[PDB]
């Protein structure tokens, strides 16, 4: 609905995100729109240290505040990590930290770039009247020339949107179980499965638009956060807003709601067990927008789709449920292959990880939810 901020077209993504802020914030937008020249020239940190402190009161609707969070989030990554060679700032200047933490407290999100900023809200259509294909789309902000962030954010964004074609179906599922309508529940479970088989096809495009070397050595440096990071073992200091330094995880698709939400639906208990995999994904729910957090809890509160299918001794229904579970395993087995190509191999050309065993624990938990192998 509209109380969960889910769009019929783009799902958990933000529809037609604002690209422009009020005139009153050009000093923010000037830095955010030129990070590649500013970082590379050495001017970025000084142009943020000079910056006046600006109030947030003039960010009037949601899309304004979201673009602002993206501006401020990307500026911060570039400040903290600099040129991404290892000189890290450990203090973020009050003149930018303070409005960032205040706009963050307002949207119930952490003051750091999250998946909802740099993917869900970091896109435009080139042509309003062409479709959401990679070739009529662009991102608003990047960090460096050759960081391959268009290719990465937008392919991520596109697989998000592909899987959102199945969100439409979720209420149908829950009504069908409560109204005891076996035929339309089976039909919903197979449509969902069709949607997740589709979204795998979309994923194939990563190979055309993201190069392994550029991805491993550049974009990865800027998305890193500061929770368990040796390089900021104690966190970032939000000057004038906090106390002592504060730890906050970097962006990840662990912060994506579509994939967490199909696990919950199908009764795949990714967040159970007290393991590290389950803790990370539970923790990452706090970097989701609150309406989406709240929608994952609506799901967790309905009756188990999975118990309902086991209890009915109904083979077509067990097969449709498995089509779903099998489509998630497909996505994740493919995704493991892309980690192999885009992290593991590039890292092996540097004068398994953890990672990898993380992802294969999530793959394993999915696979083990099949009713019949
Ligand atoms: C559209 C493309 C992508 C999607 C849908 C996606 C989705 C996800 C999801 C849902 C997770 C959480 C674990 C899970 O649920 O499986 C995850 C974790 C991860 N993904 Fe991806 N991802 C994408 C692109 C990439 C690329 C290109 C790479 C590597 C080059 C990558 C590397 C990772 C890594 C390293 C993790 C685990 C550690 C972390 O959170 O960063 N992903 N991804
Ligand atoms: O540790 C990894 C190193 C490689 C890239 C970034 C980080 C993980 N961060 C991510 C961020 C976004 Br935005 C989308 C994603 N999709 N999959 C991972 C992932």
């Amino acid at each position: 609905s509209k109380e969960y901020h889910i769009d019929e077209e783009v799902g958990f993504a933000l529809p037609n995100p604002q690209e422009n802020l009020p005139d009153f914030y050009n000093d923010w937008m000037f830095i955010a729109k030129h990070l590649p020249d500013l970082i590379e020239s050495g001017q970025l940190r000084e142009r943020v240290e000079k910056l006046n402190m600006l109030s947030i009161d003039h960010l009037t609707d949601h899309k304004s505040q979201r673009l602002a969070r993206l501006v401020l989030g990307c500026i911060t990554m570039a400040y903290v990590w600099g040129k991404g060679h290892g000189d890290v700032r450990k203090v973020l200047p009050r003149n930018i930290a303070v409005p960032y933490c205040q706009l963050s407290k307002k949207l119930e999100l952490p003051p750091i770039l999250v998946y909802a900023d740099c993917v869900l809200a970091n896109w435009k259509k080139k042509d309003p009247n062409k479709p959401l294909t990679y070739e009529n789309m662009d991102v608003l902000f990047s960090f460096r020339d050759g960081d391959c962030s268009k290719g990465f954010f937008l392919v991520s964004l596109l697989v998000e949107i592909a899987a959102a074609s199945a969100i439409k179906v979720i209420p149908t599922v829950f009504k069908a179980m409560q109204m005891q309508e076996r035929d339309t529940l089976l039909k919903a479970l197979l449509e969902i499965a069709s949607c997740l088989e589709k979204a795998l096809q979309v994923f194939h495009q990563i190979h055309d638009h993201v190069n392994p070397k550029a991805f491993f050595s550049v974009l990865r440096i800027y998305l890193s956060g500061w929770k368990g990071n040796p390089q900021l073992s104690d966190g970032l200091v939000y000057e004038g807003f906090w106390e002592d330094p504060k730890e906050f995880a970097g962006g990840s698709a662990g912060q994506s709601s579509v994939f967490q939400c199909f696990d919950v639906l199908l009764g795949i208990q990714q967040t159970a067990g007290g393991g590290h995999a389950a803790q990370f994904l539970q923790d990452m729910r706090r970097y989701m927008p609150p309406a989406h957090r709240n929608f994952l809890c609506s799901l967790e509160s309905n009756p188990s789709v999975r118990e309902f299918v086991l209890s009915k001794g109904d083979a077509g229904l067990r097969e449709a449920y498995d089509a779903c579970v099998k489509a998630l395993v497909s996505l994740r087995s493919y995704h493991l292959q892309i980690v192999t190509k885009y992290i593991l191999i590039p890292a092996s050309q540097q004068p398994g990880t953890d990672l990898m065993n993380f992802l294969k624990t999530v793959r394993s938990t999915t696979e083990k939810s099949l009713l019949k192998e």
